[PDB]
C-alpha cells in the first residue's frame, strides 16, 4: 500500500550500510510479484507519510542476463518503484556511471545519491554534484554529511505520482524479458537436462 | 570482400577454429571504430574470398568490459555479412543469452555449438534442429561437424540482407548513447588524476 523506494546500485555500493541507517534494522522480505528471493526491506517515516524501501540486488548490467540483473528487471517490472535511489561509489565514479544512465532510459523517478565522497577526495577525486544533476536532470546529492538533503529530495520526488510511468517502465524492459522469455522457451524444448 | 565476425564467450574452442579456418595465416590489422588491432585471414566459401575476424571473447554484448565494448563498436562501424557465433554445449542453458542478444541486434546469424560429445556424456542432450527450427537460424554441432556448418555458412552469405547494416547500427545506437552520455557527463563534472 505504500509508496515504494528502491536502492540499486552495483554490487558492494553501500546499499545495506544505507539500508540499516534510514530503517535501524534488517529486515528480509519475501513473496514480492515476479521474483522468488527474500530483499532487505523496510517501512520508514519520512516526514507525516510512510514509505518502503527494498534493497536490490547489486548488478553490473541492467540488460545482462546474471541470475542478480534478471532478478532486478522482474522485480522492477512487476512492482515498478514509485523512486530509484540510485548508489554511486564516488570513488569509482567512472565505472558506475553506466547503471544510473541505464536505469535512466527505462523512464523510472531517479534521485542519485553520490557515496563515499570524503574516500574520493582523500584520492584525487573531485566531484561536482551540481553539473553532475545539471546534465543529468535528475537530483544528485553527496553522502560523506548529504543525508538530511538526500531524504528532503526523496519526499519531494514522490510529492506528485506519474499516471502511466508503471507501463512506461514496463514496456522499456520489454525486449530484455522477450530474450527471457525465448531462452526459456528454446532450453525447454530443445534441450534436455539430467 | 564478404566478412564474417567470430563470436563467442571465452574458452568456447573460438582460438582454435578461427586457426582452422584461417589456415595459420592469419594477419593483425586495424578497423574503424576501434584503435585496438584485430586478427583476421582469408578463406574461400563457394564463390567469395571472405574476411574472417577474430572478435574478442565476450559474456555480455551489452556489458562495460574492455573486450565487450570493442565487439560493440567493431560491429557498430563493421557490420559482418554474418555472424558465427560459437558457444560451449556443455554450457549452453546460459550460453544462449550470448546467442539472443546478437540477434536481437538484427544480425544475419550461423551458430555453432561446440564440445558437443562432452554435453552428451554430461547428460546434455541438444536437439540442434529443433533449435534451429524455434530460433530460425542455423544451428550446427561441432565435436565432427565442421564441414556442414561451413556449407550453411557459404549458403548464409548467399541471400539478400538489404538495410541490415543500418538495421544494425539502429539497434547499437542505444548503448552508444549511453556511451556519449557518460563522456559528457564524466568530462564536465568529475576530474580525477
Ligand atoms: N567510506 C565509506 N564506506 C562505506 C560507506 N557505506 C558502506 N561502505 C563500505 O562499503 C563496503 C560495502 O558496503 P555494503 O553495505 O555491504 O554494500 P552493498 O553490497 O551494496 O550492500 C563495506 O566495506 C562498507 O563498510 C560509506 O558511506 N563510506
Amino acid at each position: 500500500q505504500f509508496k515504494r523506494i528502491a536502492l540499486l546500485g552495483m554490487p558492494n555500493t553501500g546499499k545495506s550500510t544505507l539500508f540499516n541507517r534510514m530503517t535501524g534494522g534488517a529486515a528480509r522480505v519475501g513473496n514480492w510479484p515476479g521474483i522468488t528471493v527474500e530483499l532487505l526491506s523496510g517501512k520508514i517515516l519520512l516526514g507525516a507519510d510512510m514509505v518502503e524501501i527494498i534493497d536490490l540486488p547489486g548488478i553490473y548490467d541492467l540488460h545482462g542476463f546474471s541470475d542478480d540483473e534478471q532478478v532486478v528487471r522482474h522485480f522492477l517490472h512487476d512492482n515498478v518503484p514509485d523512486l530509484a535511489l540510485v548508489i554511486l561509489n564516488a570513488t569509482q565514479i567512472e565505472r558506475q556511471m553506466s547503471l544510473l544512465l541505464q536505469l535512466k532510459q527505462l523512464n523510472m523517478n531517479i534521485v542519485v545519491l553520490l557515496n563515499m565522497s570524503d574516500e574520493a577526495k582523500q584520492y584525487g577525486i573531485t566531484i561536482d554534484s551540481r553539473k553532475m544533476s545539471e546534465l543529468l536532470q535528475i537530483p544528485v546529492f553527496q553522502l560523506s554529511t548529504g543525508y538530511q538533503e538526500a531524504l528532503q529530495a526523496v519526499t519531494r520526488a514522490l510529492r506528485y505520482p506519474t499516471p502511466g510511468m508503471a507501463e512506461n517502465v514496463r514496456t522499456q524492459l520489454e525486449q530484455d524479458e522477450h530474450i527471457e522469455a525465448e531462452m526459456v522457451r528454446i532450453l525447454k524444448s530443445a534441450v534436455q537436462i539430467p
